């Protein structure tokens, strides 16, 4: 059962296909159509079936060319609420109908952020873009929300004709508007059965360039150039990803780079991954989010979660994935380098909630939780560490990778729990069974705060990087006259990244250390986005009034959440400017993706 899903489940009834035909209206920003849903029923005498919803307008139901009964229960929270339709004629066990349902957006979806002209790069044209992993989906479409059903879609989609849609599918033809020739409608193709968090729409004032053989990069005009060099590493990184998990089976990998307001690093939309504008460092440094994102093209999209509880299956694989394509790109070395800071994210966060807290076990109950407020760094680095645990266990990466292969392969087009990938491992090692008994399952799996074992690391890239932040931690005044733009000679961007995050795991630092290092080391004149929150975040904990309105500029001109989130947190723990950060989140709140705006509330208890 999924605890996060108010409509019937696999067991009762599945859906097949949906063929989505809609319009979207910037003037009221909704979205209007039709949701035409086949559903095949699991059980004889089928009589009616219920949909998850959440802020639709439903107008009509249609079954057979005639309107049936419907009703939508009370609201339950971040759920929404219920739609039960009743079916003209019981279905026997594998019958197929078709359910055409008439409906709306609220303009307040938490699926969507619609921006003005005035929020994109262009300033002429609007533009809107939608998010639904992982609950949102009901709330642009009536649906099975609930990651345990697949279905392959069809869609037409009518915009204002200067603008451009695109969709989680292949692009397949575009026309003028029969019933308004102001407006052009976008067709697509989903031919390989998802789960319907994958359902992604955007609009707005786009232009293509080709990168690779089977990828084009979107954004608008003004991005273009810059992305497509910052991304330009992705077809060697489909290849290698090909390698280690199997056919590439959804045709075209593109991607699409948002505006700055996006709320995550990247989102695995299939055929059109999403990418947040903070990758844009000059230097493709941060491409192992690109990494990321085409491994969940196998763990993620392929084998997929069947419930919320079980999403580091989606995540821990994909960081196992991605830190392996950065590994052949750029050596085992590195690989070791970006697992040990991925451990060190983990305290951070155990630190950060708590080591007893429910939010630190690797599988975690979501009955009554908000995803959204759930979500952090724990499925992905705390999977991340019992995957490589165990590849170290189990003989090493050649060994393990054979499994992970193996794993999509047996999982692929279905949807798992964590038993059901544990029996797989112990079927695939089943000559290591001794060695895998060793491992602490209830610990590794239910337990919260770190896991009960740390794997080994390489510490050949990381040593510098301790060691500068040690002279730093222990200088004195007398001391801080030695430090020097020269320390900073032989560290490349993700070497500078690491010092800060170790320094930072230690602040507040004293502030005249902090006026020092930007004295001799010029941080406010880095761009790269995640050495900028780190030295930011550093400067505010360490009490300097001078980084107020760099971190709150950082804040709110984008809004990746990784980013935004500790950024106000920080601003509003310094006394100094607790009271701009509470205002300044008020005055952008309106305009803030509807999820941030609400984490953000949270987090500064506003
Ligand atoms: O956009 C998204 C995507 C996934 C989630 C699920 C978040 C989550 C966190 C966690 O510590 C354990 C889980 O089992 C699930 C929430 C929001
Ligand atoms: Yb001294
Ligand atoms: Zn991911």
């Amino acid at each position: 059962v999924d605890t996060c899903s108010l409509a019937s489940p696999a067991s009762v009834c599945r859906t097949k296909h949906l063929h989505l035909r809609c319009s979207v209206d910037f003037t009221r920003r909704t979205l209007t159509g039709t949701a035409a849903l086949t559903v095949q029923s699991q059980e004889d005498n089928l009589r009616s079936l219920v949909l998850d919803t959440k802020d639709l307008t439903i107008e009509k139901v249609v079954i057979n060319g005639q309107e049936v009964k419907y009703a939508l229960g009370e609201r339950q929270s971040y759920k929404g609420s219920p739609m039960e339709i009743s079916l003209p004629i019981a279905l026997s066990k594998n019958q197929e109908i078709v359910i055409e349902i008439s409906f709306e957006t609220s303009p307040k979806s938490s699926a969507l952020q619609w921006l003005t002209p005035e929020q994109t790069s262009g300033k002429e044209h609007p533009y809107l873009f939608s998010q639904c992993q992982a609950i949102h989906c009901r709330a642009i479409l009536p649906c099975q929300d609930t990651p345990s059903v697949k279905l392959t879609y069809t869609a037409e989609v009518s915009v204002p004709k200067e603008l451009v849609a695109l969709m989680s599918a292949i692009r397949d033809g575009e026309t003028p508007d029969p019933e308004d020739p102001s407006r052009k409608i976008y067709k697509f193709i989903q031919k390989v059965p998802i789960p319907c968090y994958l359902i992604a729409l955007v609009v707005g004032a786009l232009e293509s360039r080709q990168i690779g053989p089977r990828t084009l990069v979107w954004s608008e005009k003004e991005q273009v150039e810059k992305s497509a060099y910052e991304f330009s590493e992705t077809e060697s990184m489909l290849k290698i990803a090909e390698d280690l998990g199997g056919p590439y089976v959804w045709g075209q990998y593109d991607l699409l780079v948002l505006p700055p307001s996006f709320p995550y690093g990247g989102m695995e939309n299939p055929c059109l991954t999403f990418v947040t504008p903070t990758l844009l460092a000059g230097d493709k440094s941060l491409s192992n989010v690109i990494a990321h994102e085409i491994s969940h093209s196998w763990t993620g999209n392929l084998v997929t979660n069947k419930t919320w509880d079980h999403f580091w299956l989606n995540e821990g694989h994909t960081v196992y994935l991605e830190r392996h394509i950065c590994g052949r790109l750029f050596g085992e070395k590195f690989r070791h380098f970006n697992a040990l800071g991925g451990w060190g994210e983990l305290q951070n966060s155990v630190k950060t909630f708590g080591e007893t807290h429910p939010f630190t076990k690797l599988v975690v109950d979501l009955t009554d939780i908000d995803p959204d407020v759930a979500y952090s760094s724990v499925p992905y680095e705390k999977g991340f560490a019992l995957l490589f645990y165990l590849e170290q266990l189990l003989g090493g990466p050649e060994i393990f990778l054979g499994f992970l292969k193996a794993y999509v392969e047996k999982f692929s087009y279905k949807s798992i729990t964590t038993d059901d990938w544990k029996d797989f491992l112990y079927s695939y090692f089943k000559d290591k069974v001794d060695v895998l008994n060793q491992v602490d399952w209830n610990a590794w799996l239910y337990s919260p705060g770190l896991p009960p074992i740390k794997p080994n690391y390489d510490m050949t890239l990381t040593n510098a990087c301790i060691a500068l932040s040690q002279r730093w931690i222990t200088a004195k005044e007398d001391d801080l006259n030695s430090f020097n733009a020269t320390d900073l000679k032989d560290l490349s961007s993700h070497q500078l990244n690491e010092f800060l995050a170790q320094t930072l795991q230690r602040a507040p630092l004293p502030l005249g250390h902090i006026k020092r290092m930007q004295e001799v080391y010029n941080f406010n004149a880095i761009n790269n986005s995640e050495i900028r929150f780190r030295w930011l975040r550093l400067c505010i904990q360490s009490k300097w009034e001078d980084a107020i309105p760099l971190a709150l500029k950082m804040a709110t001109e984008q809004g990746r959440m990784k980013f935004t989130r500790p950024l106000f947190k920080d601003l509003a723990a310094f006394d100094k400017s607790h009271d701009q950060a509470v205002r300044t989140y008020q005055e952008h709140k309106a305009s803030m993706h509807p999820v941030t705006a609400m984490l953000v509330g949270k987090d500064l208890k506003v």
